[PDB]
């Protein structure tokens, strides 16, 4: 019994005591199987939503209506799942029923509370082998939830494994069924892809299968794509320095309309243009400017650097070391730091206030960062005076 | 700070430091103050749903779409809800503008991560003086929700407080409004509502107020509420004991359609009438007999004295015990205990396997259970046959 199933193990014990019959179900067994990190630890039993409810104590009501509930145990949250038909939605008694029902067969394992691998479907033949297969006909089963298919290929990005001959023709012949799924769904989902330690070779795919073209903004860009293979993907540490390099390797133009038809947060799709552009802006790491830094502000300075690198080839490491020295010897680092006040500039100029104050403090700033001028009120004040009669003797 | 928030400081903490600003929200807060077991920790915020996801670690999505996220922390699961208000939702960053929308003034509180308790509502003056009021016009709040009411109705269960004057009146003004709360949500409320401590008061408030006749199978039973004060409601433990109690109280006639109107789960309505029965056909805590004890089976026994019990004054506790040995010594205490297999009752009667049988075994244990014929293989074959010609000398 390994840990992550250990503290798990109870969630299925008291199910079984109460004569239930529960099983360790999912990605969890391929995991352990496959032999990587374990993730969430998934349950499903014959135990109506109803039931787990009574039974546990703390009980989280996600989806009682499709058969999920979220039972915290121990201090985690384990998903326990009432065995459905996939038709409304189905309960049956059948373990081999709810198996039968998903995705492919590396998920459609099952281990018991004593250790035995129930695989009704070849998911162990699957993982030996390292292939990503469809649960019976691949053809019904992306036109039972076309998503299946979006997925089958991030799992390509995930795991790395191939897609199996006739699931991977399936795909190009029934691509079009995910213009019906919700933009939402699809975006977790490149969202996950993305992060693929195999994303090099899952965006070529994303392509030579029919999915590309039915993804937003995606449309014709197979070239692209295919050569996306040579990113460094994986030293991506962040969303927006993810969704950073699949612009640029898109070679997209406009990153606001593009990665807001993904559905993405503001705070993402605003960031991700942000290093988008710092990017175009800067070509190379040593031209990062004392002004440039302090306004992009470090920490995405870095994800700059590291998606700059993810283009070259050029291990970041130095150059975030680079950065992160000068960024901390930036005689101010933020604007607020400023030792001087907008209204200070007033009350120094005898001007109403206004429109210049902003382009005065503007200049101030980038003469305090660049070591011009100190970050002290009285020589500020001259160097603002000084500065005055200067834009005199110009016109 | 009191252990309940203590740990539950971290949550605030994080999303400060991000500045964000959170409180302590809710009844944890009037619990506090009131002095009661302090509940579920709730806690409000500035941060949008998608801010806490990337803060914290654990992070389940209950409803991301109304405000609320659960954040499991260091081992437990507390709620966070972006300030919002009740129009679709609109989310603010006025800690003011979320107390202002939530039902009650006691609930409408708040703490800072240092221990300042933020009342803009009076709740601190509502918790002194015990009393359950709106927070705005209680016309306007039950026109915004409905359900309001019942839970102003519970929480007089619940806590024992008293109606503020317009409020209540505001009740039976706008009693109507409940029909068009989902059935689903009504019961959950009364489930509470009965496991009150005040429950006593509770439901004749629910008749007094206009509440009553718009709750299932609550038509017009005015008088049986109000009555049902004398009930000692809180030494019920169970569910079943209550609805139990509940029923009889009404008298109502058939508990089975009664309870399934409140959308109750099978189990419950099952051993609900289970009780209901059991209690009318054993009139007396002298009277449960071998048979009878060994057919509800221990459990419901004392299910059973404990809802007499509620309903005459006299405390269960020695009938619970009496009855706990009676069951220890039952000579069998199921029907798959029975030495004999209603096999060996065909190849010992030389009779086709049919209908007979049943009544065969049924009438065995009830031989085994009353001390009438052992519960060994030998000594009931002899009771089986020397009772079969028995029945040849009777007719
Ligand atoms: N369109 C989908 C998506 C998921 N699943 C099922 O839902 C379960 C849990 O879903 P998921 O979060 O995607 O976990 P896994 O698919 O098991 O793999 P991973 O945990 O890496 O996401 C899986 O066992 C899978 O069979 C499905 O049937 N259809
Ligand atoms: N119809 C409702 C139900 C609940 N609430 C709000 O939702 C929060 C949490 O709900 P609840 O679970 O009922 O907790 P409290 O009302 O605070 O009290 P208790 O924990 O005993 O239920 C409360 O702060 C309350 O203002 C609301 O505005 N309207
Ligand atoms: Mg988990
Ligand atoms: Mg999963
Ligand atoms: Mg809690
Ligand atoms: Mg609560």
């Amino acid at each position: 019994m390994k840990p992550p199933f250990q503290e798990a193990l109870g969630i299925i014990q008291q199910l079984k005591q109460h004569g239930y019959d529960a099983y360790f179900v999912g990605g969890a067994v391929r995991d352990l199987l496959l032999g990587r990190p374990i993730g969430d630890v998934d349950i499903a039993t014959s135990a109506l939503p109803e039931d787990v409810m009574a039974i546990f104590p703390k009980t989280i009501d996600v989806g009682s209506k499709h058969g999920t509930v979220v039972v915290v145990h121990k201090g985690k949250a384990y998903e326990v799942t009432t065995f459905k038909t996939d038709g409304s939605v189905t309960f049956v008694r059948s373990l081999e029923e709810d198996l039968k029902r998903r995705d492919f067969t590396m998920n459609a394992i099952a281990m018991d509370e004593y250790g035995t691998i129930i695989d009704p479907f070849g998911g162990r033949e699957a993982i030996r082998r390292r292939i990503i297969r469809t649960v019976g006909e691949a053809e019904k089963r992306f036109r039972e939830d076309a998503l299946r298919m979006m997925r089958a290929v991030r799992f390509v990005s995930e795991l790395g494994f191939a897609l199996a001959p006739d699931t991977e023709q399936a795909i190009v012949q029934n691509a079009p069924l995910l213009a019906h799924i919700s933009v939402e769904r699809m975006t977790m989902e490149m969202e996950k892809l993305l992060g693929g330690p195999f994303a090099a070779r899952a965006l070529p795919l994303l392509a030579e299968t029919g999915l590309n073209a039915y993804l937003p903004g995606l449309a014709g860009k197979e070239k692209q794509l295919r050569l996306a293979a040579a990113y460094r993907w994986p030293w991506l540490a962040a969303r927006e320095e993810r969704w950073a390099l699949l612009c640029h390797a898109l070679g997209v133009q406009e990153s606001r309309p593009f990665l807001r038809a993904w559905k993405l947060p503001n705070k993402v799709v605003d960031e991700a243009g942000a290093i988008l552009t710092a990017l175009a802006d800067i070509p190379r790491p040593e031209a990062w400017t004392n002004e440039q830094l302090f306004s992009a502000g470090l920490e995405r300075a870095l994800s700059v650097e590291t998606v700059r690198a993810a283009f070259t080839g050029a291990p970041p490491g130095p150059w975030h070391e680079k950065l992160r020295r000068r960024f901390a010897s930036l005689p101010i680092k933020t604007k607020g730091e400023l030792a001087v006040n907008g209204k200070d500039v007033i009350e120094w100029v005898g001007k109403p206030a206004g429109p210049w104050v902003k382009e005065a403090l503007d200049a101030i700033w980038r003469a305090v960062v660049n070591g011009e001028v100190e970050n002290e009120k009285e020589r500020i004040y001259a160097w603002l005076m000084e500065r005055n009669r200067t834009r005199e003797k110009n016109c």
